[PDB]
């Protein structure tokens, strides 16, 4: 049944004025937080890729110059896509920025994160598999209405679900951009590529994976010496965030494998104590839907996560919520019969948070009974919050669409694996 | 430690004459055997990409037109690389072909396979991780001197090992091309991409995986509707051969995953009864080196191989030889504890054959004791032959470098999984 | 102002899902055994395959071509197809179909006879056509001609889309649909004029000839040219040389180099008629664009006389003119030799850029009429160059205001190689 | 006949050190002189495209990041070409810069021109058709030893003459770069494209006009809103310099035509009194060699030069020296018989200065007798100096290779067409 919001919905309204910038969105633009990638689309003509910005502190207006690009997908032709990086921003300060400098100007703002450090607090939103259904809209409202006040969204993939439409009707990317603007124009969303971003459709000569997503959503991948936008790293406040690609190559020797190996080695827990991994497809999942799809990546990387004491791994893909115990399944050797997950205080917690709404369908069927490795699971629409207090403590909470915005249906304290490895079960 | 043949070795000699074609090699150019891709390099000037060819019978000389390309890698600049496809050939006939039409002509020949069919005999050589060491030269000689007489080489990856040299010195691609010539200019080699072809080197700003390899070695990947040179299939005689890429994406919904799922559905066992899979990294491997590297691909494809009753999966990567029992390990569901390989008459035999020589090192360390799923393993240099007799029987043998060219240190009868699914254990 | 409106019948869209539109053809090789088929699909990419067969018997074959797209400012093109059909039979009628996947449309052309000394043929002359009502009239007159044109030599300025805001490239699409009724059935030989340049740095479009060069291909490699803007073809008893007024032609440049070499290749005993096409006239006694042709004239005029070009057709000036056979090639800065003289080795220069443009005629002329000008008139119309045999060609000019059979100006061309009599 | 310096001449020496930058050259990088384009080649590996620079004043060392490129020409493959722009410099300041930051660093310096202004003095060298013959070397020496101290070279085209070699042996581009380094590394040379830069060679599939030149020599063309490296404008001191392309399109409506029309409108003689035009092919020329080749461009632009009262037009192409009277020939209407040049105080002086050496041949055949429009002409090798004193006066001198470096064989004072419009005839 169609639960996608109609094209004439209020959330899809086009900003008025000739060549008004639309689908405005921002993300972190460098490794440590001093830069911001500003992106938007113009529909009437190319327009200018310049961004005007200034801090509240200094009130000196400056100009950053960017780049415009376009793409085609089957018989769709995109508008004019702008990406511009503002650099050398001051930490912990409010900036205003304007786009559409030539015809119709629109102004927004954001706050740069504090400089990275050991005890620096920060609140991350967790959103997965958002889509553009009425549920999607409710989750977005709950997030923006949260008393916890999220400062940056960690997005675990499956953005627009445009690919569910005939020929992937790319108009549905445009609507998604206009819908999400109310949040992502004012705070960065950290992008992870899910399977709905693949858009491999050889039947209509579209054979370059991630094409629409990769034209529309840029990431600071060169900042961490990644050679691809689909895996990369950022540091923000006290968190070191590693973004992975479930649908890229990760065999031994491949670019993603090589990069992750080196990146984990570069992590300094005395500088960013919170080590967080994002990926679309969950390594631990006890739901019927996509059961065991995460197995391949798990066999490659799980031992690295345990060895480097990753604090937490976030994923989506399953349209529900699940939180694992700290467990590992890394003792297997084909013939030794050691294929059962065991408690391991050195392993991350695996959280599945792909329940922001998608196209309005929840994954309710669960493998019964709940396995030992699963601490909490529930088939409900909602979003998460990962609220870092200091180097030892972070509080995670899950909020359900059917609950008040201030209500936590699940919550748990994370004790840091490097600085405070006490049983946080 | 350096057991690579020196640059001035006889196998590396440059063919004489102004702009003489060198590094000549061919491979199947289409889905069923009526085409051939002809490839070669000219060093002095671009030269012609035209190929003259004719059957020894008829003798009507024809011209095929191809394309020239070049590439750079760090401070290396390639010579001029030619790829030309000859099409609409007659089955089971000898053709002569010539390259260097403008200046120094060189002439070679090949024999097209018989048309695909249920009971068409054919002999495949199996060579993996060849490299260019003295051991490499020995393995090649054994293959070309085999009384079995291989008609096509299935190459399971790791070609030149140029990436071991400073800045991957691509000269060592050129030397490997000239060293091969004696063989792959007269019979096709079916290429699989190994980890030594990846050549991911961001430290010298070379970040495109498979670049040198993909410029030098073309495969007929569009013929099987693949969107990439790194996975594809061909039919030859009674065999349907599926080539996979261990070092490309294979997650659910990815191009390779999607392609393979569809491709298996196209397999017709009444026309090609022998279903053969090539990949670089072994799904079953009981050597310590690279132990369990194949697990990721195994979780994705193993159940598929059993479902479609693949006869045999060949791989290289580990520098040794191994032959599994017919087993499967596809019953695991995380908490059911079903994680031990069991005997499964629907499953392929897995053979590791990455011992053609590489840079002169063997992998001798093995998991002890030998696991139940492992039938035979030995750390020696060599190559295999897969000799199809008919729709029910194929004979596989492994020849060691230290033995006479006619000695099989291991040998086994494959009973076809579709036409004759009887226990063929050893 | 005078341009036909978007809802005009001539701009009508062929019905049916992804129906091929803007179909046009042109010679695809050096001597006539090939044809370039071009068209546009708007609904989706579609197939670039062309099905074709000869009326006689007719085994159906398929030729596969290429699809392309482009952007110009805020305009995005449809899916443009170009496909070459090769190895055709001479002097035979062929049918061809495009849009094989969804909506097929069928057309036809007739290949020319093999090239030869005495092979007859009739060429239409059309320049600066545009899409005004005048334009539509000219096209009608040409197609209703009793003399029956078999190929159009087009001397430049096609759609005049560059007159619209941001060169509204939709106006290229309409011109394509407009001209289809003629150019889908017989080749037009394309010359590049100044309205094809489309140099518009103010909207970041700085590649000359961009839209023109995507929509209209020419067989330039067939004569070893390295550019579509200059090339030659042979058809029946004619050798036709197409030059580019708005490309470089300095000594040593590609075009200059190619022309010098191309003239050495002309064989008057295979193709006695040597025809040159260019947009901007070397001889012109109208005020508009007076003397714009001088630069090219100083470079190529002596060559045209040396190789005894029969006739040079140009457009650009929106009127009709025919010169005497004169040359002005003796000037040496200080020697006072700067007047054109009768020269029986020289071509006749014909200005024929009066097919309609955007509805405006150039009527202001230099007075009195110079010696070198034989005939000139400010009327809309088109020409016909009718080759009878190696000695005689008949050229005529038809005015839009006359009956389709009426020739306001008419002249016999006596071949410069086989019959160099004063005409 | 071969008078080109041999490959092992001292002037072609390779700078010592691994990956040592060579063929270093600089030119103005912006409209008004606050920028500089730094160019160099590395032969061993790509290297860094970063330039380190600081003023003799403070400094305050800074880095500018550039770009690397390469090309092939037939069977030639280039080294790694770096172009890096340094911006926001101080006027009238000596700067040091270094290239080759990663392995072998080399250090140079330049002096930024003073801010543009009415009476700003400045000395331009004029060199055309240099080549790499022994004569070429003598001319460069005379320029650098000149008592007048050239501060910037206006170069009227025909650089290396590499195209005279077999397949245009591009190695002769590398030699010419090493030879000219001793001057162009320390002061900008302002490039004009000549016929020897076209390098149209279809017979060897090189069909892109100016390819090697355009890769090796960059100009700040976007600063004057040109859309091509081949025509562009700069201001330097009291001069506004317009560079044109004899071998690009210039018909009505073409990019160069449109650009030049608009550029002349932008000229302000109240800010830059000296209006100078550079082009390769002379509009006025009384030598037999290339007689009247300039006629095509003359017909297009001559009237514009008169209309805007250009002070002086410099050209090369003809291998000799010539200086015209102020003449115009713009009244011709085909039939009216007005086709003789006449004295026109509103017109530029036309100077032919393509006598720096080429491949060792001088053009000595002149049309006799000397025409009225020609003031002075002589067939000797040499170079010119255009020495601006203030808004009204500029001194032009011509120095011959057979004379002392201090001797002026031809000499004339220019009266500025805007600020001192009085007959300056000799
Ligand atoms: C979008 O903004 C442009 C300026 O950033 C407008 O161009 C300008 O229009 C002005 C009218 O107030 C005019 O004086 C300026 O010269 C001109 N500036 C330019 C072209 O750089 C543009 O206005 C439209 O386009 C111009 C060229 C004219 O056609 C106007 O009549 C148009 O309104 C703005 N576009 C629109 C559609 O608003
Ligand atoms: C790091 O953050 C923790 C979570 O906010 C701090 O714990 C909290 O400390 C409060 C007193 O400052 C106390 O009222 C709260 O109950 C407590 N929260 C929890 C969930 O335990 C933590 O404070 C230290 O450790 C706690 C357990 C107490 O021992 C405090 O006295 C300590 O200050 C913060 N650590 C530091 C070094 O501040
Ligand atoms: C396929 O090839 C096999 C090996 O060439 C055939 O088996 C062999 O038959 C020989 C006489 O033809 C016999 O002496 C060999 O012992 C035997 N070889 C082996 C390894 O079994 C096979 O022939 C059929 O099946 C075998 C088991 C016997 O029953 C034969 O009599 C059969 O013809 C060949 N199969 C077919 C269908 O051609
Ligand atoms: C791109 O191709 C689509 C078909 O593959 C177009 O949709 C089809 O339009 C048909 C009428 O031409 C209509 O009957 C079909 O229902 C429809 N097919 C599907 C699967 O939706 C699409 O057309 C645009 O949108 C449709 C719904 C109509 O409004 C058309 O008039 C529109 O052009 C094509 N899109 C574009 C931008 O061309
Ligand atoms: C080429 O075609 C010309 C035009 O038809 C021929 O001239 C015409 O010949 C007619 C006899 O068939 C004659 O009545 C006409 O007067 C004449 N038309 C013109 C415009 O002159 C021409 O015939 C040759 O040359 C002319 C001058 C006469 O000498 C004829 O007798 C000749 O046959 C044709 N030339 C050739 C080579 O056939
Ligand atoms: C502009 O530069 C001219 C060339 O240098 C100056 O002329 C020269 O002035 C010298 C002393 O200043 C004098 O000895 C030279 O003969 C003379 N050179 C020439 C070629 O005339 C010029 O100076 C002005 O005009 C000259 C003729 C003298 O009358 C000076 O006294 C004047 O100042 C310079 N103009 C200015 C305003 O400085
Ligand atoms: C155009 O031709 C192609 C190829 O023959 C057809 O597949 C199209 O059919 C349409 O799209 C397919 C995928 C299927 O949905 C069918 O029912 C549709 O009719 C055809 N396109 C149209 C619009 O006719
Ligand atoms: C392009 O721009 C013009 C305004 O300059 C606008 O009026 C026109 O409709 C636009 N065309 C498009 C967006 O296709
Ligand atoms: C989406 O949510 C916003 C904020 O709650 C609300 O104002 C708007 O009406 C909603 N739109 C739809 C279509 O649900
Ligand atoms: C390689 O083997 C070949 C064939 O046996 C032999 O001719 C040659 O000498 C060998 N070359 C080297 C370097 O071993
Ligand atoms: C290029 O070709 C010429 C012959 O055409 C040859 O003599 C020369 O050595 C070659 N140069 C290189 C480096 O290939
Ligand atoms: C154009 O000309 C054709 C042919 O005479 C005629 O049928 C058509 O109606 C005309 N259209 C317009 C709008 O002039
Ligand atoms: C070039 O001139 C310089 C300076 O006069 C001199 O030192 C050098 O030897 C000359 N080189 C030649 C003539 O090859
Ligand atoms: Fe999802
Ligand atoms: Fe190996
Ligand atoms: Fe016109
Ligand atoms: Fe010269
Ligand atoms: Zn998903
Ligand atoms: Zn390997
Ligand atoms: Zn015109
Ligand atoms: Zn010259």
């Amino acid at each position: 049944k169609n639960r996608d919001m109609p094209l004439d919905s209020d959330v899809f309204r086009v900003p008025p004025g000739y060549n008004a910038p639309q689908q405005v969105h921002i993300t972190q633009g460098d490794l440590v937080g001093r830069a911001m990638i500003i992106s938007w689309v113009t529909m009437d003509e190319p327009g200018s890729s310049a961004v005007r910005y200034w801090s509240e502190k200094n009130g000196r207006k400056r100009i950053a110059k960017g780049k415009m690009s376009t793409y085609r997908f089957f018989n769709y032709s995109s508008g004019f896509i702008h990406h511009t990086t503002i650099r050398k921003l001051k930490y912990n300060t409010k900036y205003y920025y304007e786009v559409g400098l030539r015809n119709t100007t629109r102004r927004f703002s954001f706050i740069t994160p504090p400089q990275t450090g050991l005890d620096v607090p920060y609140t991350f939103g967790l959103i997965g598999d958002l889509g553009q259904s009425f549920d999607s809209n409710t989750t977005l409202s709950h997030y923006e209405l949260s008393p916890k006040k999220g400062q940056t969204v960690l997005f675990v993939g499956d953005l627009s679900y445009a690919d569910r439409y005939p020929n992937h009707d790319n108009v549905r990317w445009d609507t998604w951009g206009r819908f999400t603007e109310r949040s992502v124009a004012y705070q960065p969303w950290i992008w992870t590529a899910g399977n709905h971003e693949i858009e491999f459709a050889p039947e209509i000569n579209e054979t370059e994976p991630f094409k629409p997503f990769s034209y529309r959503y840029h990431v600071p991948y060169e900042a961490s010496q990644s050679t691809s936008p689909f895996w990369y790293s950022i540091k923000r406040a006290s968190a070191h965030i590693i973004v992975l690609s479930s649908y890229s190559a990760y065999g031994r020797g491949t670019p993603q494998y090589t990069w992750l190996k080196k990146e984990l080695r570069k992590v300094k827990r005395s500088e960013t104590p919170w080590l967080i991994v994002l990926m679309h497809s969950p390594l631990y999942n006890s739901y019927n839907h996509h059961f065991m799809e995460g197995e391949a990546m798990r066999t490659k990387f799980e031992a690295w996560f345990v060895k480097y004491k990753v604090d937490v791994v976030f994923a989506g893909h399953v349209h529900a919520y699940e939180r694992s115990e700290r467990v590992s399944n890394i003792a297997y050797k084909i013939t030794n019969g050691l294929c059962t997950p065991v408690k391991d205080q050195s392993a991350p917690v695996y959280i599945t948070i792909g329940d922001a709404g998608n196209y309005g369908v929840i994954d309710s069927n669960m493998i019964q009974p709940q396995p030992e490795y699963s601490a909490f699971r529930e088939a409900s629409f909602g979003h998460g919050m990962f609220d870092i207090k200091n180097r030892t403590h972070a509080h995670f909470s899950w909020n359900r669409n059917q609950d008040g915005v201030a209500v936590e249906a699940d919550s748990v304290w994370f004790f840091n694996r490097h600085w405070y490895p006490v049983d946080d079960s």
